[PDB]
DNA sequence: CATTAGA
DNA sequence: TCTAATG
């Protein structure tokens, strides 16, 4: 946790280096389990071979580890930084929308900086083009402040539309976090569960109506379930208009609703720990469901959840308000 | 690990 | 169809 703090950092510094700029899973796969391993290891590893010993840790890697011991520093990961070439990729990544292949080919026909890319909105689809439009925005923190207003505001037109409708805003937001990064609207009806074969409208009219009152201003992403897009606080009486924010919005099978709420709610601690839990407590969770657990090994046989508690039940927690689900 | 765009 | 990108 800070024992092998370098170790593991100068590891997957490596191993990012060689999925993005190179196209080597593999080794970029290697720097990962090592990176895993001697981040447990419960001492200080002194040199390279002591290092050696782990499982994942080679020949090759021992060696960086050396390097490392000794020098503060590494070559290749001198190298790597200074590289042009792989800043390039490193930063066209963080437009929503490219991803590492689309900035290998960019960066190949030369487009390295933002700029390259606003001249060459052409080769750009839809979402890297909104992506590109608001990268400034995309980048900004959501004022916990503004999440309010806009949660307000999603619950209201929800309702408007169908009262039947049952919306949670989850993730970090959810968790008490002070600012998020972006918006997760869950979403489900009674008309739609497990079996009842769809009803695309159902997601489709919430849109449509967040859309009519200009909540939603562009759509990154819309399918039959779950919908990507930008949304706007109304730039009240002018003088400060309000940054571009990200929008998630899911329809659940109202079946399988707390389930994806608990879910999507985290942590991603919270959440193992809430999971492994339940292991003990004969059964098992998933983004959907909760199903005891049979002796033969496995088991099935979703049991029936009616709100965040009968899942804490079923495993005999303590429920624990979205505030502590912290770990 | 699943849902969407795109070509 | 596959393959990229988000989460
Ligand atoms: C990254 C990731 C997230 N999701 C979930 C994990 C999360 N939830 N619980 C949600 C959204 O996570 P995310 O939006 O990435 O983060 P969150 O915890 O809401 O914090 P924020 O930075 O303030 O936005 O989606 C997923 O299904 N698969 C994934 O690979
Ligand atoms: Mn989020
Ligand atoms: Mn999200
Ligand atoms: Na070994
Ligand atoms: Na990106």
């Amino acid at each position: 946790e800070t024992l092998n703090g370098g170790i593991t950092d100068m590891l997957t510094e490596l191993a990012n280096f060689e999925k993005n700029v190179s196209q080597a899973i593999h080794k970029y796969n290697a720097y990962r389990k090592a990176a895993s391993v001697i981040a447990k290891y419960p001492h200080k590893i002194k040199s390279g071979a002591e290092a050696k010993k782990l499982p994942g840790v080679g020949t090759k890697i021992a060696e960086k580890i050396d390097e490392f011991l000794a020098t503060g520093k590494l070559r290749k990961l001198e190298k790597i930084r200074q590289d042009d070439t792989s800043s390039s990729i490193n930063f066209l990544t963080r437009v929503s929308g490219i991803g590492p292949s689309a900035a290998r080919k960019f960066v190949d026909e030369g487009i390295k900086t933002l700029e390259d890319l606003r001249k060459n909105e052409d080769k750009l689809n839809h979402h890297q083009r909104i992506g590109l439009k608001y990268f400034g925005d995309f980048e900004k923190r959501i004022p916990r402040e503004e999440m309010l207003q806009m949660q307000d505001i999603v619950l209201n037109e929800v309702k408007k539309v169908d009262s039947e409708y049952i919306a949670t805003v989850c993730g970090s937001f959810r968790r008490g976090a002070e600012s998020s990064g972006d918006m997760d609207v869950l979403l489900t009806h009674p008309s739609f569960t497990s079996e009842s074969t769809k009803q695309p409208k159902l997601l489709h009219q919430v849109v449509e109506q967040l859309q009519k009152v200009h909540f939603i201003t562009d759509t990154l992403s819309k399918g039959e379930t779950k919908f990507m897009g930008v949304c706007q606080l109304p730039s009240k009486n002018d003088e400060k208009e309000y940054p571009h924010r990200r929008i998630d919005i899911r329809l659940i099978p109202k079946d399988q609703y707390y389930c994806g709420v608990l879910y999507f709610t985290g942590s991603d601690i919270f959440n193992k720990n809430m999971r492994a839990h339940a292991l003990e407590k004969g059964f098992t969770i998933n983004e959907y469901t909760i199903r005891p657990l049979g002796v033969t090994g496995v088991a099935g046989e979703p049991l029936p959840v009616d709100s965040e508690k009968d899942i804490f039940d079923y495993i005999q927690w303590k429920y624990r308000e979205p505030k502590d689900r912290s770990e």
